[PDB]
C-alpha cells in the first residue's frame, strides 16, 4: 500500500508469535523493539540514538511479518521508546519511499 | 523521485543559505538539524528519541528546499548526530512510502 506521512506510518507486525504496532523508519539502519519475549541466544549491543546510546539485545535471523509481508533479519530488542522497523527490514518488504 | 532503502536516504537541502545533506525520516515526528547559522528569534525547546533527550533552539517558519522542493516549517537545531528531514516537513514535498 502508499503510505502518506500526516501521521506516524504505524503497521501491525507479528514476532515471536506476538501482535505488535511499529514505525516504518527510513531513518533507522536498525530494527529496534520494546522489551519483549524473543526465544534464542541473542548478543550484547550498543545503538545510538538522537539522546546518547542504549544497550540491547540482539537477535539475528529473526523472523517477522510486517503488514503482511516476511522477512527475516536482525531485531534488536531493549529501552526503546516505540517499536521501530529499520531498513534491514525496510528493503526486504520492497519499501521506497516517493516524492 | 523513488528512492529505495538499501542506503540512507539523504537527500541535498539549502537552508538558511548554507547546502546541507539530510536523512529523509519517516520515523521522526520533527526536522532536527546539527549546529548551524540561522537567523531571527528561536525558542528552546527539548526533543526526545532513542538514548534520551536533547535540548535544541526551535525556528518556526523556516524555509527550506529538499531535493528542489520548498516548504516552510519548524526546524529545531542542536546536538544532533545528524541532519534529520521529519514528517512536518516530508508532508510538504509530497513524500509517500511504498510498498
Ligand atoms: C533505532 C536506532 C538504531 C537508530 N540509529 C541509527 O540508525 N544510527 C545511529 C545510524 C545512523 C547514522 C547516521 C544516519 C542514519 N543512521 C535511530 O535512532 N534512528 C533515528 C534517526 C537518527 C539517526 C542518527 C542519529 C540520530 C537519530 C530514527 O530513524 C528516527 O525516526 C527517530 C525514531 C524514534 C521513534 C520513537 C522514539 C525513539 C526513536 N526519531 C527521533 O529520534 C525524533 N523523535 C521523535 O520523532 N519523537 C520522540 C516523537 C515520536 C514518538 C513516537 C513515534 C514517532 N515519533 C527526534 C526529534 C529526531
Amino acid at each position: 500500500p502508499q503510505i502518506t506521512l500526516w501521521q506516524r506510518p504505524l503497521v501491525t507486525i507479528k514476532i515471536g508469535g506476538q501482535l505488535k504496532e511499529a514505525l516504518l523508519d527510513t531513518g533507522a539502519d536498525d530494527t529496534v523493539l520494546e522489551e519483549m519475549s524473543l526465544p534464542g541466544k541473542w548478543k550484547p549491543k550498543m545503538i545510538g540514538g538522537i539522546g546518547g546510546f542504549i544497550k540491547v539485545r540482539q537477535y539475528d535471523q529473526i523472523l517477522i511479518e510486517i503488514c503482511g509481508h516476511k522477512a527475516i533479519g536482525t531485531v534488536l530488542v531493549g529501552p526503546t521508546p516505540a517499536n521501530i522497523i529499520g531498513r534491514n527490514l525496510l528493503t526486504q518488504i520492497g519499501c521506497t519511499l516517493n516524492f
